[PDB]
């Protein structure tokens, strides 16, 4: 919806989040289920650069992105991530849309 908040829940600054804060939070109220993508600012709105308006684009190879899942306990999740393409959507050159994950479906 947003590059920023795009930035802030679908992004992380680390390959291994604290999911229990990473959902805990505020923005996410400790759901159960967490996806975000492990890369820096300048690197993500780079993909984007030369871009069109809205449309369907795809990372040329993989991307390491870190995952929450709840499975026992109430509020406690697991950490699994691994590299593989995404598909997501951007604008003139700004990335807000998470399609989904490995390429398109």
């Amino acid at each position: 919806q947003d590059w920023e908040t795009f930035q802030k829940k679908h992004l992380t600054d680390t390959k291994k989040v604290k999911c229990d804060v990473e959902m805990a939070k505020a923005l996410f109220d400790c759901k159960k289920t967490n996806t975000f993508i492990y890369a820096l600012p300048g690197r993500v709105k780079a993909l984007c650069k030369n871009i069109r308006d809205n449309t369907d684009v795809l990372s040329r190879d993989a991307f390491l992105l870190p995952q929450c899942d709840r499975i026992k306990l109430p509020c406690h999740y697991k950490l699994s991530s691994s590299t593989n393409t995404i598909c997501i959507t951007c604008v003139n050159q700004l990335p807000i849309h998470f399609a989904g994950v490995g390429s398109c479906p």
